């Protein structure tokens, strides 16, 4: 049939036949992210998103003809990547300072990109110079990142996502038996590999003094035992009976945590079977009321080009406005409710889409 702008009308799985264009785009859209230019990077990334969509590789201009998101700035890259087999457009970009730079400052944990431009403008181009420099000072969050840099940077296996979802577990369960501990992000989208592991988690019989103290609980617990490296929880700041902004920011949002785990290699199995028996790994937790489950869910399942066009969908398709905590019927002037993700798929008139398939 045809191909839908929107990526939440659209299949995507982990087989990209368009690996060589859509690595090069990533890069150009990441380039311009680092340079804040908002429009030419949401661009390339919904350039990227649709062709790794496609159940075939493109070999020529023509296999283009009928695709959308395909601006002629990107068809030119396109063009080059059907002859040279590379970018010359992405080449730059890789060999670009400001780009070097911000992605390895920007590689650090607490490191944002006003403090990769202050750094960059002071002359630094290395990590090494930035931790040696007598001068500089950091925040509680870049410490952390410096101190444990090594493991942060290394990949997440699924044996390690496994083995910090057990331990979220045991402490949950411990304050609130019947929790609801869901593993979110790419690891549910299938991926093998992440940066950091998410989880939502939920109580259908906790009060609303109780589940706002779970985290707290969790994480104080995890500190008695030493497995607590890095620790921040912000309140949440969803209200139940607002209806989600025209995205204006994402300061809305529930209870959430980033933590840094200390990881006993004795409980990881892996077919891996030393020195320093652990592993820092970057844990976000997110808590939630029961009865909004669905849409955090949803949420935090990501993709974030998923996300995206979920959203844009519903709001110019459909006259309706989406959360992580809500969907709004401007029509019918009405909250709509959900059990699970397919009636919410289902409310926006959506043929649902699997977590494996949600990877645009
Ligand atoms: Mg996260
Ligand atoms: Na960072």
């Amino acid at each position: 049939k045809k191909i839908s702008q929107y990526a939440c009308q659209r299949r995507t799985t982990l087989n990209n036949y368009n690996q060589l264009f859509t690595d090069a785009l990533d890069i150009l859209a990441e380039n311009d992210e680092l340079r804040e230019n908002e429009g030419s990077c949401l661009a390339f990334m919904r350039a990227s998103s649709v062709l790794k969509s496609l159940p075939f590789p493109i070999t020529s201009m023509k296999d283009t003809e009928g695709i959308p998101c395909l601006g002629d700035k990107v068809k030119s890259i396109i063009e080059g990547i059907i002859e040279d087999g590379e970018s010359s457009e992405a080449k730059a970009v890789l060999n670009d300072e400001r780009y070097k730079s911000f992605k390895l400052f920007t590689s650090v944990f607490g490191v944002g990109l006003k403090t990769a431009e202050k750094w960059f403008r002071m002359g630094f181009r290395t990590l090494s110079k930035i931790q040696s420099d007598k001068s500089l000072r950091f925040t509680q969050m870049q410490k952390a990142g410096f101190l444990y840099y090594e493991d942060l940077v290394s990949c997440v296996n699924r044996p390690e996502a496994e083995a910090v979802s057990m331990l979220v577990k045991e402490a949950v369960v411990t304050f609130l038996p019947d929790a609801l501990v869901t593993m979110t992000g790419g690891f549910r989208r299938g991926k093998m590999t992440g940066h950091d592991v998410d989880f939502l988690i939920t109580s259908p019989e906790a009060t609303e003094d109780e589940e706002q103290q779970l985290l707290h609980k969790v994480t104080d617990f995890w500190k008695q035992q030493g497995l607590l490296l890095y620790c921040d929880i912000l309140e949440s700041t969803f209200e139940k009976f607002k209806q989600p902004s025209r995205k204006v920011d994402a300061l809305d949002h529930f209870q959430k945590c980033f933590l840094i785990l200390k990881l006993d290699h004795g409980r990881v199995h892996s077919e891996k079977s030393e020195g320093k028996g652990w592993k820092a790994i970057r844990v976000d937790l997110v808590m939630c009321p029961y009865d909004r489950r669905a849409f955090a869910l949803l949420g935090w399942t990501g993709s974030r080009q998923f996300e995206r066009d979920l959203r844009r969908y519903a709001t110019h398709e459909r006259k309706m406005m989406l959360d992580n905590h809500a969907l709004y019927d401007r029509t019918k002037r009405v909250f709509l409710e959900a059990e699970s993700e397919e009636e919410i798929f289902a409310h926006l008139g959506l043929d649902y889409i699997e977590p494996w398939e949600r990877n645009a």
